[PDB]
């Protein structure tokens, strides 16, 4: 079960709360991994519990810290706000920001949101890269950076931004994992250069 696991009572009853009872196949795989703080290469689709895999573990990561510390990449706006909710969810109670970064509203909203030092920053590569430039996104605490279906970002032409996060954010105290259900060579390019030797889960 999630305590076995190594997650914590609070957290935990959250995740009950939302109707877990118990861990899918990749979250059992996964989350004993993500907490000893390993690279993680998931080649999973949506419908496996791959929010929960890296979610849960990353809310154990963050609580109790100041300033941005995570970083998740989605490719659509719809995807980052699903994983934002969950997140959330996962989270409640326990004093965990997490901010959406997305297209189709001005950045100005997004920019007085980030000053507060959310812990969690869910958003699309292009977006992401807009703050990144602004200097409105602080890189110096991100600890943890998750790539969401990178196969899908890759489809909608965000490669290039994908390699200039993972190179712009310091890589030294850096967690990363990556999940997605193909890996083209781009892709394992990334893995290559940007990850640390990760621990693979199918
Ligand atoms: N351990 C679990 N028990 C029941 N439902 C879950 C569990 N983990 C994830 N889910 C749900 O599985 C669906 C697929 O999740 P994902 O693969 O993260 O897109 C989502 O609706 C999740 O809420």
């Amino acid at each position: 079960n999630f305590k076995e696991l190594g997650i914590s009572d609070n957290t935990v009853q959250s995740l009950e709360s939302m109707g877990f009872k118990e861990p899918t196949p990749i979250q059992k795989d996964s989350i004993p991994y993500a907490l000893q703080g390993i690279d993680i290469l998931g080649q999973a689709q949506t419908g496996t519990g791959k929010t929960g895999a890296f979610g849960i573990p990353l809310i154990e990561k963050v609580v109790g810290k100041q300033g941005v510390q995570s970083l998740i990449l989605a490719p659509t706006r719809e995807l980052a706000m699903q994983v934002a909710e969950q997140l959330r969810e996962f989270s409640r109670g326990q004093g965990v920001q997490v901010v959406t970064v997305f297209g189709g509203m001005p950045i100005e909203r997004q920019i007085k949101a980030l000053k507060k030092g959310p812990q969690i920053v869910v958003g699309t590569p292009g977006r992401v890269i807009d703050h990144l430039n602004r200097r409105t996104l602080k890189t110096d605490g991100i600890h943890t950076l998750i790539l969401d279906e990178a196969d899908e970002m890759m489809n909608m032409g965000f490669i290039d931004d994908m390699r200039f996060i993972m190179d712009k954010i310091p890589a030294v105290q850096r967690q990363t994992m990556l999940f997605s259900a193909t890996m083209p060579k781009a892709i394992q390019a990334l893995v290559q250069q940007f990850m640390k030797s990760p621990k693979i889960i199918k």
